[PDB]
């Protein structure tokens, strides 16, 4: 049982090219090379990376990812103290990956079966922090995502979670604080998030859906979460003029503190808020139970935007959302549901 540690400025380098011959690969104190990935693509199965002391990356403007994992029955995780710092503050310009420097995305978390990622603390990224795609059976657990200098400091489009095409990812313990989506459900199936603290982003959100490779959200849970000094606390996106399918979604249990703008918002006309929402994303089996919280004044505490017969069969239960405006915008709303 081998166990193999690299450091320092050429430590990538060694990592990458001794990767398949090392049970364990403990990386401590890595500094990757500006403009490259540290490469942990196709491990052996079962292997075991531990992240240790500080590991930073070089600056350039290029579009990532930094690190990139894959393989199967995958074991990584963070030891004690260490920390995974982007310095993203080179980066922030205050237009995100819509202008401005490009900026690399951090965390590819492609190509992952049976595998689990706990305890990593990931601080300052440049823009989006986890993309997970086409992976099934991944466990996220107890990650810490602190991008609080963000906060005016021109830090945009940094997503936490960014999940598609995948089955089976379950998301426990995660604290984050960001600038935009605490999660973002673009496409997939069996989906589990407990125990989350969101702080500063855009809200617990499935989608946007439509438009892509896949358009299928099924069976997703939010529960035991909290979502605080956000834009929006529970949110369903779907994009205008596209096709595709949600359903089966449930919110449970949820705390909604000092929401800034919706403390619930569903949007099928989410792209071009300004028209009609169309069809051809419907949103069925929505269950909010136990959503309760506060929205500040200048704020909406429910928006429901649903186009004619795309939204049906919604249990609301013990929704309990107060501080704002009360929309009189909503459209189609469900039966059982309100704004
Ligand atoms: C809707 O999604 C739910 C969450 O993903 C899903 O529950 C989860 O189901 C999986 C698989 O059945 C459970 O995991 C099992 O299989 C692996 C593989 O050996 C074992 O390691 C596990 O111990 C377990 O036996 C999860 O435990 C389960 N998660 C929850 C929170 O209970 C539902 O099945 C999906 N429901 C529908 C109707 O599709
Ligand atoms: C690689 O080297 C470091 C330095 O001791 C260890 O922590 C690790 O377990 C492996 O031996
Ligand atoms: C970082 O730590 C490792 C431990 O093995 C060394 O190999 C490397 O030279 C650097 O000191
Ligand atoms: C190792 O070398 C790199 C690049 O030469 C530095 O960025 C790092 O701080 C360490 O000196
Ligand atoms: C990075 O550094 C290592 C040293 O082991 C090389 O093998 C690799 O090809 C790259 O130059
Ligand atoms: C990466 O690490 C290996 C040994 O761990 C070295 O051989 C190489 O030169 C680079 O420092
Ligand atoms: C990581 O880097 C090594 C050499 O630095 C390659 O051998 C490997 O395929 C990957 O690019
Ligand atoms: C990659 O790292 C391993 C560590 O044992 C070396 O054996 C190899 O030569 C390469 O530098
Ligand atoms: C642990 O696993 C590594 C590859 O994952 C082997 O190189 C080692 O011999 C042991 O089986
Ligand atoms: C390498 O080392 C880690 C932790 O020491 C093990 O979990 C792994 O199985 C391999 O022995
Ligand atoms: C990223 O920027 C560094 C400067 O520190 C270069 O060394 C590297 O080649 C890349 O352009």
């Amino acid at each position: 049982a081998t166990t193999c540690t690299f450091s320092g400025s050429n430590g990538a380098s060694s990592a990458s090219k001794s990767k398949t011959s090392c049970s364990t690969i403990v990386l401590s104190n890595v500094a990757v090379p500006s403009g490259t990935t540290l490469d942990l693509t196709k491990l052996n199965d079962g292997t075991h990376v531990i992240f240790s002391g500080e590991t930073t990356f070089g600056y350039k403007e290029w579009s990532g990812p930094l690190i990139s994992v894959s393989g199967s029955d995958l074991t990584i995780t963070g030891a004690s103290g260490h920390s995974i710092n982007g310095d993203g503050s080179r980066w922030w310009d205050g237009e995100g990956g819509n202008g401005g420097k490009t900026k690399p995305k951090f965390f590819a978390a492609h190509s992952l079966t049976n595998s689990v990622i706990s305890g990593l603390k990931i601080v300052n990224s440049p823009v989006q922090v986890f993309s997970v795609a086409g992976s099934d059976y991944l466990t996220l657990k107890d990650i810490t995502i602190d991008n609080s200098d963000g906060d005016d400091n021109g830090g945009h489009n940094t997503d936490a979670f960014d999940i598609g095409t995948s089955t089976y990812v379950t998301i426990s313990g995660a604290t984050v604080y960001n600038q935009d989506d605490c999660v973002a459900v673009n496409s997939g199936e069996n989906i589990y998030f407990s125990g989350g603290y969101c702080s500063g982003g855009h809200g617990l959100s499935i989608g946007s859906v439509g438009g892509r490779s896949d358009n299928t959200v099924k069976n997703v849970t939010f529960v035991d979460s909290t979502i605080i000094n956000s834009d929006n606390g529970v949110r369903i996106k779907t994009n205008i003029d596209t096709t595709g399918s949600v359903s089966d979604v449930t919110y449970k249990d949820i705390t909604l503190t000092s929401i800034a703008k919706y403390g619930i918002v569903v949007q099928q006309n989410y792209g071009d808020t300004s028209s009609t929402p169309t069809t051809g994303v419907p949103i069925t089996d929505f269950v909010l139970d136990n959503v309760h919280g506060s929205v500040v004044s200048s704020g909406t505490n429910i928006l429901i935007s649903c186009g004619s017969g795309s939204c049906s069969d919604w249990t609301w239960t013990d929704v309990s959302v107060s501080g704002g405006k009360t929309s009189s915008k909503c459209t189609n709303v469900p039966s059982g549901a309100s704004c």
